[PDB]
């Protein structure tokens, strides 16, 4: 399970169904920028 | 399942195991800022 702490979205991203994920979490999940991910509660 | 598009992390967040999620995705997931989430491939 790749788990990260939730931080508030930057204002310009609000309402766009976007999640900001860094290169480390992306590599573990197996995604690139522009891919989609599921977000779920721990 | 709550799904969002991956965007690049802001530089100040890189390496901190943080994901930026807006109030809409947070409400659907059932989390607040400070909570943890799993991120997984769709």
């Amino acid at each position: 399970k790749v788990v990260a702490r939730v931080a508030e979205a930057y204002a310009e991203d609000v309402g766009k169904r976007v999640v900001r994920v860094d290169k480390y979490e992306r590599a573990k999940v197996g995604v690139k920028v522009g891919d989609y991910v599921e977000v779920k509660k721990v």
